């Protein structure tokens, strides 16, 4: 099977910069030919020139609206495309408002998708709830069928099409919700683990009771959005918005060797990677070693080990 | 329901002097203003004035017997007092020796009340047992009913009325205890939950064992006594007291989040926060910051969420 | 019953210099004057004198065969004895390779022995698998009777007689396992828990298992190879084979805690712990430190407490 690899410098999403600097840490610290050495075909695109709009004036609260949309929509159809060509597709990201691209290029080809949203947001604010205009805090709301004309119509967001409902997302590791974003998930009824559900079931039960959720029924593709910012800070401290108590980096790895076990992952976002917000260039190393690590593990690398089918050690 | 902050800027209780600075730490870091956002109804007592009693000599071993002695029944008679008002009590300490006046007063108006105790000590030894003569490390002996005439009575404790049995306490954290200590807790079969017992267990199955022990017949009110040596050091190095091996920022949190659910919080203690006992004025900010998380999880803040009621966010 | 510590100040079995230090470093925190402390009787046997066997050639890959395996010889030998007078082994390491030793001599006396082994590898190179010719990466190869002749004959392991089996063996923290190692374990059938398994199951339920799995039918001599680098290198950084995502603080003591209770523990390795390779004396602190626990934990220190019994402190 396919590994293709996609490259998303965008920055836009937020007001920190540094994001779109990931990929290249990424690839710096050796993502791809650390890949290769696995049982999958790996094929490097490259990373996405993403063309600046001119004067992206805001849409009210909404800020870069234009060059955002467009950068998605940009993403959406390289995603789209390789997963035509039955490939699984690894977003390595800036920011996290190229979920969106990221997984509505995905739906296009496999429109029974699920995802499994591991971060410490919920990323699900409505250009009417945020308190900032900023777009990587909203990924979802834009995804959601159940949302669907209960904010305006934003500039360069014309092109995305509802492609998730509520019943096909699981959250996981929960620590940082707004009034706003909590009510939408307790309306919608949204299946979430925030921290405290991790700490109450272990993230072992924990992974047992999302995949008989999503799919207990109908076994579909996987797109996992994961983001760096979903473990504590103190294994991935250079992002721009770390929450305290957050999931470990044992945690971590378990969700994406219990992920590779379905056989069902299909798309992929190791996203929010901030090199320059490292308060030391450890700081940096660790996140983005943890970040190689997490992508690896969903790539069959497990931590009890892995030797070569066939081929006799002895 | 009411809420009423009283500040208790002791530190007589132990040798370390600056656990006095503890309240004007909590509430530099805005503890009121925080505690005001939520659906309660807050009243900031102030800092208790405690008049030092001159020529304080020690009683054998113990030390500075009557300043503590007198402290504490100021506190039983402040907190008695608002209790009388049917308003919950936060203890903002110093020294944890304070938890008997915190307690006693507590009593006065509730007496059939129940007690779960977070340190990483057990906070029992009579005057008889200590190896030093710290108060902080006593509480509860002045405190157990079946450990009345167990030892002599020290000057300035004969107001001191035993008010809770060996059966209305449970212990959380443990994993500092002296052979008497020990001895004692084993001989009055008083029940807790070690270290080990958390590590075998889960947060998760410990909040379930003791509110079905302490509430499983008669549903009664709920007095809080948290310390912050009860967690790890890595998350509160700010304590005179700080033990290796100890409850994560996130089982502190979960503790924190079952006992508002109960709606039987009645009292509460934050004890023990040394400002100049950090190495580092983040070591500081760091403490203090779970303390304020703590408290205010007590009084509804969850991790998974809050939407004021009645609201249409959309 | 009795205790006899065995210094073991090798260093041959790896690269990296400082193990040998480790006795010394432990011994320097008053592990003795502790362990005296105990119920136990504690005699100090000393630190062996390795003789340096001159022009020590490479065999093929594996580095000083003769120096290392004379040392073991010379290990095994002292162990054999003191278990002959029916007293408890703890082997203060060096490196890793001694645990040969430390188990070929425990095997002459409790043949029927069984062995937890917590490392975060599983060293079960043959000298046909590794990749660098370190021996403290082998130790498990040379005691294997499933492995007796898979591999060509080291010089100086000519008095190395397979001890155990397949089926006498648990692994508990893996968490870096080779492709060859990996290979191995899963042909042998050996019973383990990665990291993995200890996320999934907590380490409650694991010590229930590998109890039940090595002790279930037969009770029989307890021998634990324990390992600094077991536990995640927050805890235990003074080591040359760190590994992100380790046993915490609080699961090592837990393993310890329960071996103690089975009162079958015959043999102890606290390996590889290396003063050198701390960043601060801090780091080396902390390292020690735990390594000390640890000990004490396996011969009763309990977290909940400890008193003499017969003494009414009251
Ligand atoms: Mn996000
Ligand atoms: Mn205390
Ligand atoms: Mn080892």
């Amino acid at each position: 099977k396919p590994i293709e690899i996609i490259g998303a410098p965008f920055s836009k999403g937020q007001p920190r910069g540094g994001v779109e600097k990931g990929p290249a840490a990424l690839r710096k610290a050796g993502l791809v030919e650390k890949l290769k050495e696995t049982e999958y075909n790996v094929r490097d695109h490259g990373d996405l020139a993403f063309v600046d709009v001119p004067n992206d004036s805001p849409f009210q609260i909404v800020k870069n609206p234009r060059s955002v949309g467009k950068a998605n929509e940009q993403l959406a159809a390289v995603v789209a495309e390789t997963q035509k060509n039955g490939t699984i597709s690894v977003v390595l990201g800036g920011d996290h408002s190229m979920a969106i691209g990221s997984i509505s290029g995905h739906a296009r080809v496999h429109p029974d998708l699920c995802v499994i949203w591991v971060d410490a947001h919920t990323d699900i604010n409505t250009p009417l709830t945020t308190s900032s205009g900023n777009l990587h805090g909203q990924p979802v709301a834009f995804l959601l069928k159940e949302l669907k004309g209960k904010f305006p119509d934003v500039p360069g967001f014309s092109w995305v099409t509802p492609c998730i409902s509520a019943k096909d997302i699981v959250y996981i590791g929960l620590r940082d919700v707004d009034p706003g974003e909590h009510y939408i998930i307790k309306t919608l009824g949204i299946k979430y683990f925030s921290m405290t559900e991790v700490d109450k079931l272990g993230i072992g039960k924990v992974m047992e009771e999302t995949f008989s959720y999503l799919l207990g029924r109908k076994k579909r593709p996987i797109h996992l959005s994961f983001a760096v910012d979903g473990l504590d800070p103190v294994f991935t401290p250079a992002t721009g918005t770390p929450v305290v108590g957050g999931l470990s980096y044992r945690e971590g790895l378990y969700i994406t060797e219990e992920i590779y076990k379905t056989g069902l992952l299909s798309g992929l976002d190791i996203m929010e990677v901030n090199p320059t917000l490292g308060k030391t260039p450890e700081e940096v190393t660790r996140t983005v070693n943890t970040a190689v690590a997490l992508t690896l593990s969903c790539f069959g690398t497990k931590r009890e080990g892995n030797h070569k089918p066939e081929t006799d050690y002895l």
